[PDB]
């Protein structure tokens, strides 16, 4: 038996079931398209019970006894074990609909309701969304200007070189101010669309007015395309960065985050996901444990009290989970 909750299992970064999990994945982002969001929910947890499978499905028989497995997630993984291929897959891979919100949804900016409405407005490619400038915000019209860049996955050593960047620019705006590499990252992966950063200081309050800090640093030396800053709920600077390469350069997008160091246990639970995992953590916090959980903290509803964590591990403790490090957290 496999445990319902991904966050009641270890879920690693390799696994034995690719092609199965992509196939759902796709049919969970196609749902997400078209604003399904209990289909997106029922395809992502049929993947995530495959990826913490200890070895290949090669047949149909080695689906008993698993949960998140209905029927249509089951005939799915059988037309790809009978067939090679799965026609309602392949439907959606070609399809004019999918195929260009998965362009739109993916640059900078771009969410399913913008692309949806580009969709039902009759555009199809960038060079249309260029010619509407009016349509466009500044960050999408960044996220246009370095599409190229933007689709290129973020490799681990680009993710070395900016967390140097990033430290150097921390530490020399204030001395004991850290940085944490958070994200997909944290979790092992090889590679990803952007690189997640959250930033305190041990003593609460020190971190106010160090972001915009670090972002003056950070553009006098010409790393930095494109930057956002919102005051609001963490502070945050939605960034792309201008990473130097042997020749040439990359844009590269970047999130920098601040926490107060007492809600940064809470923050980094958060932002080191997967989105998965954690939809599954706040699942499982308010169904079965009665609390609120978020990247702030965790509430008690009944009795109005937040829980003080210092570390990760308290909260899963708090939770009555056995603790998962980042690496086992890839639902
Ligand atoms: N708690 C919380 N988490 C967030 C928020 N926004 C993003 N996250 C989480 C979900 C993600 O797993 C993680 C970083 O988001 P990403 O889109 O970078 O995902 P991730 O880095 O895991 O995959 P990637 O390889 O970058 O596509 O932070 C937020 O407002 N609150
Ligand atoms: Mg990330």
């Amino acid at each position: 038996w496999m445990p319902a909750y991904a966050c009641q299992r270890p879920t690693p970064l390799t696994h034995h079931n690719t092609g199965l999990s992509e196939a759902l994945e796709i049919l969970a982002e196609a749902a997400g398209f078209e604003g399904s969001e209990g289909r997106l929910l029922t395809f992502c947890r049929a993947a995530s019970v495959l990826k913490a499978l200890p070895s290949p499905v090669t047949t149909l028989s080695q689906l008993q006894g698993l949960p998140h497995f209905g029927e249509h997630s089951s005939r799915v993984v059988q037309e790809l074990l009978e067939h090679g291929v799965c026609e309602e897959v392949e439907r959606v891979r070609r399809s004019e609909r999918y195929q260009t919100m998965k362009l739109f949804t993916q640059i900078f900016g771009v969410g399913v309701k913008t692309a949806d409405r580009w969709y039902r407005e009759g555009l199809r490619t960038l060079d249309d969304l260029r010619e509407q400038p009016q349509k466009l915000t500044q960050q999408q019209k960044a996220g246009l200007q370095h599409h190229q860049d933007l689709s290129t996955p973020v490799l681990r050593s680009d993710v070395d070189a900016l967390q140097q960047v990033v430290e150097e620019a921390v530490g020399q705006a204030l001395p004991g101010a850290t940085v944490t590499l958070t994200g997909g990252f944290r979790r092992g992966k090889l590679q990803g669309h952007d690189v997640d950063f959250l930033i305190t200081h041990p003593k609460e309050g020190q971190e106010a007015g160090l972001l915009p800090r670090v972002m003056c640093r950070l553009q006098d030396q010409g790393l930095i395309l494109y930057h956002q800053h919102q005051h609001s709920a963490f502070e945050r600077s939605f960034c792309i960065f201008r990473l130097p390469q042997p020749g040439s350069w990359k844009a590269v997008r970047v999130d920098l985050v601040v926490a107060p160091v007492s809600q940064f246990p809470f923050a980094l639970l958060g932002w080191t996901g997967s989105k998965l995992f954690q939809r599954e953590l706040r699942r499982f916090s308010r169904k079965e444990k009665g609390l609120w959980l978020n990247s702030h903290g965790l509430f008690d509803p009944e009795q109005k009290t937040f829980f003080q964590a210092a570390s990760e591990e308290d909260i899963f403790r708090h939770l009555g989970l056995e603790y998962l490090p980042p690496e086992q957290r890839n639902a």
